[PDB]
Formats: structure tokens, C-alpha cells, sequence
């Protein structure tokens, strides 16, 4: 009858859950969430992830990867990057946390939104190569993400927390591509205006923990995407069952390891 | 879809004097249809009526005494009912229920006989006030679960709401045969007390609330009105059932407890 959560995207590795990461995870499990998809943003946490994984086996499945942001990203931040993700290829779930971050103060130049865009073909490339799903970043870069992870033949991938139009993200949803809602959507009227238009065969959902919570400046946690899931549930005018059993899917269907990891 | 209800909220409490309004607004986002704004002194009574009047049919008033007083905390007197009673008085139509009362027996504030009685004859006259008014009790029951249960029984109270009851199944049952409702604060995730509890008590039976400013997910952080999924998520499991069930059964439950509450939406 009852189905449980899915949290497409958080970062349990994150500094602000050192301290009380297992009482947030037990409550996680009381609270419905039944899997947590944690991703990485840099070498130095692949490790954490990795030992998050093995203490919540089954619960908490690891993405490691190298996001856009560091400072913007380079080349040499890959190269530390790549040998790690080998060691543990068979144990992910997707290549965690890789994309675009086109905002001003991060990538200006034409030189960092390069070198960017290197460090996200590779990681397209090695995703391909591992047969793993890509966990997306496209803060400021909707469309030049989209038009990357086509042209490079991505074929799983999710397009977290999606800070563009929802002309842009119709390419996506054309593409194949899936689209997680953090519950910042309900302070947030950019993500209001996505979830309109974005059939629910494409929705997923995340919290992005700590950050993108009903609250600014106010720490999230993976509980938190039931926040999401009756935001949708409203929206579409459908029940909130519906949308865990949908979202949930889609999480099964995204990532192909996952029926068996859970 | 059916929508949430919180059955018992402090939404005038001091914690929320900076951004209610955009709280509200985000927790209507989040699929609230209706928020049972309680009292606790009557010096917050007419902030919670022009709160109910701004927010018509969402924010829903109950007014009353709590056990507790003072913002270093003290037993409540008859003094401070006799306060508030012409207020009540002056809005009686206008209310979804008599918004908390109740006992509180912890050591700290009624460690005294007297001060237990003071309580006990404060929470008869809400009773006899609640009776009279033909509306609901919204009560407060802190280290004094069977006290109270039986003091609504002996006082022949037909429609009463249990908020986040802290005591044993056993006394739960009690309740459940007196027709009482209990409402789930999302502090559930976090307490064992209220674990064992819904797991005995039937969904018929249960109500969804989230106490805020109080009993959140987390402990000494502020608690909202859309955590009031995370309660209904919380039962779902625990019942083998889905999620749409429970703010099905639980809206319908907070229906019957408070009758004015179809009409006042
Ligand atoms: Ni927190
Ligand atoms: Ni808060
Ligand atoms: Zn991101
Ligand atoms: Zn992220
Ligand atoms: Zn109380
Ligand atoms: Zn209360």
C-alpha cells in the first residue's frame, strides 16, 4: 500500500552533518525516506562518502564526482579525482555532482567556463564508460549543460535543482532527462513555474541537504522531501501517493543500480 | 488530493513575529489547507482573532488559559481565567475550539497540591465554559495523562483533541474509548514515547499537528506548520499504509472533532 521516499540528490559528507549525521539519518528512515542518493563535490570527501555507504548499506548509495565549483573547477581537480572513482566504479550509483556553474563571480572568463566545460565532457565520457547515470549541476548554464550532455550522448541523467525556464528544461524532458525538486520550491517561484510545465514522468525529488530547505540560511535535511512531494502533490492536483509512487519510479528508472543496491 | 490540517499551533507565539505571513504563505505551498491557531494567555488573544481575520478560513482561532504561565514559567490561577473570560466571551462564535487548556504536572511548575487543584479547577470552568459555548477542548495533558483523561470523563466532555500526548498507550486507550482524538507532532521521528503510540492507537482516532513554534524534527530548532507531512509520513509507515490515506482519514477525524471547521473553510 505505502511506498517510500527517494532523496535523488543531498550531501550527507557535508561539514554542517559531522556533527549529528547518524541522528539526522535514523530520523530520515522514521520520517518514510527509504533511500538517500549521496553525492560528492570534491576528492578530499570520496573517502566519507564511500564509509557513508558501507556503515548505511542499502540506505545511503554514493556518487563520487568533481563539481563546477571548488574557485571554478580545473583540470588538475579531475585528474586527483580519477583514480579514487576507479577504485570504487562497481560500488556507485552515478558520477556525483558534475556540471555547470555559469554565475558571474564563480565562472566569468571564457577561459573558466572552459575549462569547465572540459572537466563535464570527461566525467560525460567516463560516466558512459562505467555505464553510470550523470547527477547534474546548471546553476546560470540550463541550456549549455543540455546542449553538452546531448552532444556528448548522456544517456541517464539528472538535472538536480534546475535554475532555468521551463522552455530549457522542455529539451531536457525531450532528451530523457529527469528533474529533481528541492523544497525550496515553495519560497522559490523560478521553481514553480518549472514544476508547472514538468510532467510528472520526469520528476524526481531531492532536498540538496544542507542547502535549497524551506528555509534561507536555515540547514536542510533529507526528511525535508516530503516538503517536495506535496508541493507536486498540490500543483498537479493528484494525491501526494501518486507522487511518491511516480517520483520513485523515475528514481529506479534514472539510476539502474538502485533497484539492487536497495 | 484532500489537503493538511493542523489541529494545534502557537502561530501568535513570539518566534514567528518576524516573518508569519511568509511562513503561512509557504506552508500553503506545501499543501496546508487549515491551521488551528491556539492561545496560551490572554494577552495574546487579540493577535490570534486579527490573525484569524486576516488569514479567514485558513488560520482557524481557539482561545483559552493554559496550565502554564508567564514568559520564569509558574502554575496557572483562577485570576488569569477570570482575565481572559470576557475576551472569550466577546468572540465566542468566532472560535474553532477552546484553544489549550489542560494540566501540566511536571515537578518544576505544580509540585504543590494546591497548585494541582488551581490547574484542576482553571481546566473545570474551560470545561463548563467549552459546554456552554458548544465547542471543543484543544488540550494540554504534560506528566498528568490519566488525570486529565479522567477529569474530561467526570466532566462529561463530548469533543476533545489530545495534543501531543506524553503518556503511556495504555492510558492512550483510555481516551480512544472516551471518543477522544490525538494529534502527532513531528517531534515523532525524534521521541519513543510517541512512537509506541501510534503504533497502538487507531488511525480512526488520529489527528495531525505540529505544536510550532515547538516539538519539531529537531530539538531547540524552530518547528513550522509544513512539517505537518512529516507527522503524516511518519503514520503512513508505521501503518503499513499510503501516505494520501492518512491526510484522508486524519482531515476527516479533525472534521468530527471540530464540527465548525467544514463551514469556517
Ligand atoms: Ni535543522
Ligand atoms: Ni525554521
Ligand atoms: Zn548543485
Ligand atoms: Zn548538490
Ligand atoms: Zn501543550
Ligand atoms: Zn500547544
Amino acid at each position: 500500500m505505502g511506498v517510500g521516499l527517494v532523496d535523488c540528490h543531498c550531501h550527507l559528507s557535508a561539514p554542517d552533518f559531522d556533527r549529528d549525521l547518524d541522528d539526522v539519518l535514523e530520523k530520515a528512515k522514521k520520517a518514510n525516506v527509504v533511500a538517500l542518493v549521496a553525492v560528492a563535490e570534491h576528492s578530499g570527501e570520496f573517502e566519507k562518502i564511500m564509509q557513508l555507504s558501507e556503515r548505511y548499506n542499502g540506505f545511503v548509495l554514493p556518487c563520487l564526482g568533481v563539481h563546477p565549483v571548488q574557485r571554478s573547477v580545473t583540470l588538475k581537480d579531475l585528474d586527483v579525482a580519477l583514480p579514487i572513482i576507479e577504485n570504487y566504479k562497481d560500488r556507485l550509483l552515478a558520477i556525483g555532482e558534475v556540471g555547470l556553474d555559469f554565475s558571474p563571480r564563480f565562472a566569468g572568463t571564457g577561459e573558466q567556463k572552459e575549462e569547465q566545460r572540459q572537466v563535464l565532457i570527461r566525467q560525460i565520457q567516463l560516466a558512459k564508460r562505467l555505464n553510470l547515470p550523470v547527477n547534474v549541476h546548471s546553476r546560470s548554464a540550463g541550456r549549455p549543460t543540455i546542449n553538452l550532455l546531448q552532444e556528448q550522448g548522456a544517456e541517464k541523467v539528472l538535472l538536480h535543482a534546475f535554475d532555468g525556464r521551463p522552455s530549457v528544461a522542455m529539451e531536457g524532458v525531450r532528451a530523457g532527462y529527469f528533474f529533481s525538486i528541492p523544497p525550496s520550491i515553495i519560497r522559490s517561484g523560478q521553481k514553480q513555474k518549472l514544476v508547472k510545465q514538468l510532467p510528472l514522468t520526469s520528476i524526481c525529488l531531492e532536498t540538496d541537504s544542507p542547502a535549497l530547505g524551506p528555509e534561507k540560511q536555515v540547514r536542510n535535511e533529507p526528511w525535508n522531501i516530503s516538503i517536495s512531494a506535496e508541493y507536486i502533490a498540490q500543483v498537479k492536483g493528484i494525491s501526494v501517493e501518486e507522487v511518491i509512487e511516480v517520483t520513485t519510479q523515475n528514481a529506479l528508472k534514472l539510476f539502474p543500480k538502485l533497484r539492487h543496491l536497495l
